[PDB]
């Protein structure tokens, strides 16, 4: 069956794993150790395709650079996940994405951008700034809760269908 691999990245404390447990296992994750870097499997029906999402929930640095740059040179797609209430992890996407575009050597790697926590009161990145990063990327916003599940389902098949665009061309 078709396999995509999917691999979430952002700073420390965004909601990477929180959001991954939320699509794998249902439910909300109210703490999970900071430095653990694990992967996924599901089987997911997207669009009417039976498909296994191998997701990598990463955690940032790595014993050796070689892993980083191993993963994201066989990851297919990435979400890149800043908090809405953490205006340093927005401004950190300007170097996840162009650490991704480095490692694989290419100018098109499919990606979407996810403002996370949503559900909270406190809000520090407005969704219009994020709309324009987005917009200049040329890729795919959203907002999602990892605790209420708002845009959980969405974020990861918005990167599926991103990736089967890329393949086709
Ligand atoms: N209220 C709320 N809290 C969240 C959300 N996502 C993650 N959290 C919390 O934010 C903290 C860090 O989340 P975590 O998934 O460990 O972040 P990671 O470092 O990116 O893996 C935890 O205390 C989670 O309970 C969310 O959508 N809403
Ligand atoms: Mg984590």
């Amino acid at each position: 069956m078709t396999e995509y691999k999917l691999v979430v990245v952002g700073a420390c404390g965004v909601g990477k794993s929180a959001l991954t447990i939320q699509l794998i296992q249902n439910h909300f994750v109210d703490e999970y150790d900071p430095t653990i870097e694990d992967s996924y499997r599901k089987q997911v029906v997207i669009d009417g395709e039976t498909c296994l999402l191998d997701i990598l929930d990463t955690a940032g640095q790595e014993e050796y650079s070689a892993m980083r740059d191993q993963y994201m040179r066989t990851g297919e797609g990435f979400l890149c996940v800043f908090a809405i209430n953490n205006t340093k992890s927005f401004e950190d996407i300007h170097h996840y994405r162009e650490q991704i575009k480095r490692v694989k050597d290419s100018e098109d790697v499919p990606m979407v951008l996810v403002g996370n926590k949503c559900d909270l009161p406190s809000r520090t990145v407005d969704t219009k700034q994020a709309q324009d990063l987005a917009r200049s990327y040329g890729i795919p916003f959203i907002e999602t809760s990892a605790k209420t599940r708002q845009g959980v389902d969405d974020a990861f098949y918005t990167l599926v269908r991103e990736i089967r665009k890329h393949k086709e061309k």
